[PDB]
């Protein structure tokens, strides 16, 4: 939580243009959190109030929709607001290249929505986020897929047979619900390891081509910046190019 | 588990008709496995195999369609099958009554829906299930009342204002969802503590009537019985009319 | 379409009182089009603009959402802004009580979560929709009944042999859709013909008890008001108690 | 409805292997009422009774699932036989290619998850279906494609902007519904004007990878054969490379 807060005022107050940014894309992260309330700090502040009290902010689901009304932010839709000025969300791994598993949450459909209509994308997270190389290397649980429910055996299939995945699960309810999670798309996911993924471009173009896939948990080329809480306080922030700094 | 077990196998062989039994509901339980276990015993009997060919089982959602062709069980569907000769299902607390509290794994609507299309309703449960007297004792952490998603903020104020619930939440997904749980049907749940409850024939027509609620977790006048499993081994039965034995 | 536009600008000039209003509810309505067109005209008027531009726009689903925004007036959701000040909608008739027949457009359950959350509740219809008495005398398609999709079978014969309804039909799509009406919010819709309904707040508790029904177009005892236009440019008002004037 | 029929009962005839096929896909046609018929026919006839008893059909949606059911045939699951044998359906269009432009009844999904589970698929329709050269000739209301329904605003920007569609719109439900059609899987409808399309494979994959489709009703590669019934009483097919007959 230490780690998860510090990466989010960075990004923040780094990234956040209040002469130019309006529409601001708020991600559905438990690392986000840090980032709403960092933007609501702004809005209590009687220098930026004014300013602040004007941005619209678009949710990535439910907890991202509470955290915005939480923090006292306007909320706006994504269908009223298509062109989003910059968005901030977490990420389940980034890769050297700012490529991402997202939708550990379940979340990823919007998430993506979001975050693919905003001219500038950040991802706050904390430090065990950030691979040595590939995705798949630190997160073991898959690449979250979100399917049409009567597509399930079907998309498991293609996914097995077509794609070499090494292992196909669709994710369970846990004690909350018995069954298959059902998204706030109507959807299921499925959470499909692939091992190490060396081109998740031409992964995730294989997966969204299928009958059934709604949509993938691989974020390509679309973040520009990601910014990694360490406990000890700081701060790591990989950018375009392989470029890295504290 | 042990007890699980031992309530499942007396439910169906003492209530399972071969002779007058077809149309089979089967339950969303963690206890009912051991009900479409035993049901799939006895297709696995030559004894049985041509009767038991024959049932045709009506699900309650995902884990129960399941375990219905996992067991090698013909699958139906409630639409098809509308008459229900009997049904097994699971209980989160169970009163004097034989009036249950059910939905902690957010299947309770079509669990109702199967459970009162049945001649013959049976609950199956470990101890812990049996209440000394009221709903509510025991099991603490409300009635799921299902509804409709834009209605969570209405249907919490209703439940408060109206009807004096003690305790209202908009059940979460946990590790597997960020944000509220969605049912099998699309809709939220609401888990809300009434406290002991003495007159829920009252109570689930007071929900039942709000605008949001699609169905509660209040299942009335409906079991004929229910099994209640001890780790001993030993398994004590309820009936109607206050009648209890081993 | 003259009569429809008629009843609309009456019923938000006496009723929307610009001291006292902000949360404003905008119906699914046909002939609230002239609704949200009124209010809208407000907005363009110095005036009135100050006042009008913090009006919050509460809508009952997609067409309603679509007046608000291209009638430029705020848009709000319910879950936000869950205390309407007045809503205003159409009905499909209306009865000497001013109970209401609503749901031909199948967006009953937004249409009720809106009015009935509301503290005035106003209709706006042409004349055609006045009962000479009761509900159910010139409508002759059914009262819309929005159902859990799985319980379509069992609502039906609930209705056909509990209600003694004198037709049941699942609403299919037409060309639009091949097969049954989804709703707004994932249901289906059955509209049921009871004839002419005399106690319609008794019809209404009796299907909102039944096991798959999740709302119905019946609205009892909500409606404080409904204008009535005729296509020669005049307007009738029936208000509470059986009185009637122009 | 007279070509409608020729065509089905020859695609019947000509291709059912009542030694081969068990799992047999049938569609959401209105031409397809014909096939099921015809396969009735031969459950309704003493030589044929006993293999046609055993036929499992799986369904594409709610009519077809009707079809089914009112003609005798056993009913199954996609998930339950994903390896289907053989599939029938209609469609909006067939290009002379047979690539097909399919989801004028909004049902494109289920009919697309089936006819490629099938190893053998057949199109039955009316001579008008047949295009002199390209998809997009004679249906005139564009591609039809299923999409998230958050996404609509989004999904019609790419479609214009990107893919530099024609016309684009979100299918609206007529007097059945106000506002949007949704889908069987919950989704919205986008019926996207391409004018004549030249090569609906590059088209399909261009469409499908955008952010918010679920699906196209652009199949390809896939019907096997398509039979056209003429009002005369003839029939015209439509094989693999441009080879058509009487």
């Amino acid at each position: 939580e230490d780690a998860k807060r510090a990466a989010a005022y960075r990004a923040v107050d780094e990234n956040l243009k209040f002469d130019d940014h309006k529409i601001i894309g708020i991600g559905s992260g438990s690392t986000v959190v840090y980032v709403a309330e960092r933007i609501g700090q702004y809005l209590h502040d009687p220098k930026f109030y004014e300013v602040a009290s004007k941005f619209i902010c678009i949710p990535t689901g439910f907890q991202s929709r509470n955290l915005i009304l939480d923090n006292k932010l306007q909320l706006g839709s994504i269908e009223q607001y298509p062109r989003i000025d910059i968005a901030f969300d977490g990420a389940d791994e980034v890769d050297e290249n700012l490529q991402l598993i997202k939708g550990g949450g379940a979340c990823l459909f919007q998430e993506k929505l979001v975050s693919t209509s905003a001219k500038t994308f950040i991802v706050v997270a904390d430090s065990r986020k950030k691979s040595p190389k590939h995705l798949g290397k630190n997160w073991r649980q898959g690449v979250p897929i979100e399917i049409v429910p009567s597509s399930y055996v079907r998309v498991k299939n293609d996914l097995l047979e077509q794609l070499h995945a090494e292992k196909v699960d669709i994710r369970q309810g846990g004690s909350a619900k018995a069954g298959p999670v059902v998204t706030d798309n109507n959807n299921f996911i499925i959470d499909a390891d692939f091992g190490e993924i060396s081109d998740p471009r031409k992964l995730h173009r294989e997966i969204k081509l299928l009958v059934g896939v709604v949509e993938t948990g691989l974020f390509i080329d679309n973040a520009s910046k990601a910014y990694f809480g360490n406990s000890d306080g700081s701060v790591e922030v990989t950018e375009k190019h392989h470029h890295h700094h504290h």
